[PDB]
């Protein structure tokens, strides 16, 4: 059913929304973005990888949860 | 952008996507819903109210994360 190019956890780690625990998400459902935009950040033992957008579109879902733990290839956002 | 049909919360409170804080999600995005199935819970001071689909469809978003306080009108589960 999730149609639309899918964005996939490139490692096995944590992922989280915002640049820190108190600042604002990167991105939210509906919101427009260009290719190298940051989507999210997954982390593994401190080593903090910003997952960027490979191409422009609008955020249709985002799939996890902050602090939630994701697994290599694991579905994280699609974009329309 | 958000297009489809929108499930707003009919109160002010705590969004929780959970029957309890052990338990799996009521739904994912990509999962079809039926009519009456309960999509999440809003709580206010013990009082948990479960949100159920008005139509039957396929989840397409999911705009709160858990444990985040919602207002009342806000846009919660997405159903296309
Ligand atoms: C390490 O274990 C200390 C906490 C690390 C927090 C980082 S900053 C970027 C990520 N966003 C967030 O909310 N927490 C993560
Ligand atoms: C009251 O403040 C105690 C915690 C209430 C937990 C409830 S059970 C249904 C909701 N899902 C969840 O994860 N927590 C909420």
């Amino acid at each position: 059913e999730i149609s639309g190019h899918i964005v996939r956890s490139p490692m096995v780690g944590t992922f989280y929304r915002t640049p820190s625990p108190d600042a604002k998400a990167f991105i939210e459902v509906g919101q427009k973005v260009n290719v190298g935009d940051t989507l999210c950040i997954v982390e593994a033992m401190k080593m903090m990888n910003q997952i960027e957008a490979d191409k422009s579109g609008t955020v249709k879902a985002i799939l996890v949860e902050s602090g939630q733990p994701v697994e290599f290839d694991e579905p994280l956002v699609v974009i329309e």
